[PDB]
């Protein structure tokens, strides 16, 4: 992926989110922090927060990445697309991860009501990571299907919209 779609990738709380337009952040719910009163110097009453389960929507009342295209957000991909897990970790590296996506379902995970798809690894993810976005290439169009939100020992979760 080019430093453009690596740049859209933000820490945020206790792990990472997206940026898919100027205006569009996406996170996984339970990484943002609690009792914050500001996103990016904005006011949080002045920002639209959407959540789906563990999908999180911020809609932010004026462009913040004004340098970025807005990109196409699906829920999840087609099954047997094999998506990239876009890991950044907080010494700066780069840990992107080939994952082929699987079935679409909603299910509790630690009490929670996620909806998402669940995606299998092809050096793996850690309690940092979610919120780190899922991206796919078709054709010519690079399209996020959702966020990290959870891993088993080779199962990934990627939260997708409602
Ligand atoms: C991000 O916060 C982490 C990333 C995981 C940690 C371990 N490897 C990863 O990729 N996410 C979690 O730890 C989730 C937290 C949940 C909180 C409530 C909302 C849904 C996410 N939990 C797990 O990843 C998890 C729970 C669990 C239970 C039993 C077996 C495996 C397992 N994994
Ligand atoms: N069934 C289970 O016990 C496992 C346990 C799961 C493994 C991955 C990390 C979190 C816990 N759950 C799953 O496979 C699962 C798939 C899935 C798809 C969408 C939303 C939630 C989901 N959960």
């Amino acid at each position: 992926a080019p430093p453009s779609i690596w740049s859209r990738i933000v820490n945020f709380g206790s792990g990472w989110g997206f940026w898919v337009s100027p205006s569009l952040f996406i996170t996984s719910t339970h990484v943002i922090p609690q009792s914050a009163k500001e996103f990016f110097g904005v006011p949080i009453k002045q920002i639209q927060i959407h959540k789906s389960g563990e999908f999180c929507r911020l809609r932010f009342p004026k462009p913040i990445r004004t340098d970025v295209t807005g990109m196409i957000l699906e829920e999840g991909a087609p099954e047997g697309t094999v998506a990239t897990l876009l890991i950044k970790r907080p010494t700066g590296e780069l840990m992107p991860l080939a994952a082929r996506m699987g079935t679409h379902a909603t299910m509790k995970i630690q009490g929670r009501t996620v909806g998402g798809q669940m995606g299998m690894l092809l050096l793996g993810t850690t309690p940092g990571d979610c919120g780190c976005p899922y991206i796919y290439k078709r054709g010519n169009d690079y399209v996020v299907i959702g966020v990290h939100t959870a891993a088993a020992r080779n199962t990934v979760i990627c939260a997708t919209q409602g």
